[PDB]
């Protein structure tokens, strides 16, 4: 039936405006684009620009000394060695190629994090939800950002819900129109392109959980291009996962009620256990 994906100014929402629509969008299709939340395509494009700079012009040497040590616990670069390169950050223990990089990308992270907190904060106020220990404690959490860059100019994974409170995507488009990102919206698969001055927001499982089921975490997937769509497909994505502190808590009879792969037992549980 209904597949459209709505847009909102965060400033306007904070001014009480559009209350019902925003409420229903959460509960029935857990996603949306978002203007006026103190992110800018310029900031994004300046960050992108210096990573690709390093991709292209760094020695074997500087890379090695800041490529991922533990390959799966996640800080630094991957997939740059002689299809997808990828940079990761967090609150700390980060790895940086130069001094100026550190600044630009530390600020880029902060701005992201602040925005993430804001929208999240709004998501709670809107469901009249007030987490155990406080809205702020909860929002002071252990977040993670992953940037991807697909350069140069066929297996199909299954959709997933994100293991997050909210997730913010900023993407750059392909020179040829192809959208990698799609989601289940009222029965169907809707494209999720780059929109100018906007930023995409998935609600995540944690959102659903903390609001006592009031908010939907949409299943989404990231397609590759068919072996004929390859020319003009360089793209990037900036994906900021707003993950809680290890010790957040949730009643497991509530959890499975929304179709969540949890092979653990007992009374309630915690975020650390689950990942
Ligand atoms: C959303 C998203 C993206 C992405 O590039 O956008 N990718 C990342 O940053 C990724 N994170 C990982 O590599 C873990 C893989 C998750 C899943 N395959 C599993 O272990 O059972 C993926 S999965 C999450
Ligand atoms: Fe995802």
């Amino acid at each position: 039936m209904d597949t459209t994906v709505p847009t909102f100014s965060l400033a306007e929402l904070q001014q009480g405006l559009h209350q019902d629509e925003f409420r229903r969008c959460l509960r029935d299709k857990g996603l949306f684009y978002l203007t006026d939340c103190g992110l800018t395509d310029t900031e994004l494009k300046s960050a992108k620009d210096l990573v690709i700079d390093f991709f292209e012009h760094g020695s074997e040497a500087e890379k090695r000394a800041v490529t991922s040590p533990v390959p799966t616990m996640r800080r630094g670069f991957t997939g740059l060695e002689s299809y997808s390169m990828c940079y990761s950050m967090g609150t700390a223990d980060n790895l940086f190629p130069s001094g100026d990089f550190e600044r630009i990308w530390t600020q880029y992270f902060d701005r992201q994090y602040t925005a993430s907190r804001a929208v999240a904060r709004e998501v709670l106020r809107a469901t009249g939800t007030e987490p155990d220990g406080g809205v702020e404690a909860f929002l002071d959490c252990e977040p993670l950002l992953r940037f991807r860059y697909f350069p140069q100019v066929p297996l199909r994974m299954a959709p997933h819900y994100d293991l997050s409170m909210v997730t913010l995507i900023q993407q750059t488009p392909c020179a040829n129109g192809f959208v990698s990102l799609q989601a289940e919206v009222g029965g169907a698969f809707t494209d999720l392109p780059y929109r100018p001055d906007a930023v995409l927001v998935f609600c995540g499982a944690i959102a659903t959980l903390v609001t006592g089921g009031q908010v939907k975490a949409p299943r989404h997937h990231v397609a590759a291009p068919r072996r004929d769509q390859i020319a003009g497909s360089s793209r990037t994505s900036s994906v900021f996962f707003l993950r809680p502190n290890a010790d957040f808590t949730f009643s497991v009879p509530l959890a499975r009620e929304c179709g969540f792969d949890v092979s653990l037992d007992g009374e309630t549980a915690t975020f650390q256990d689950w990942i």
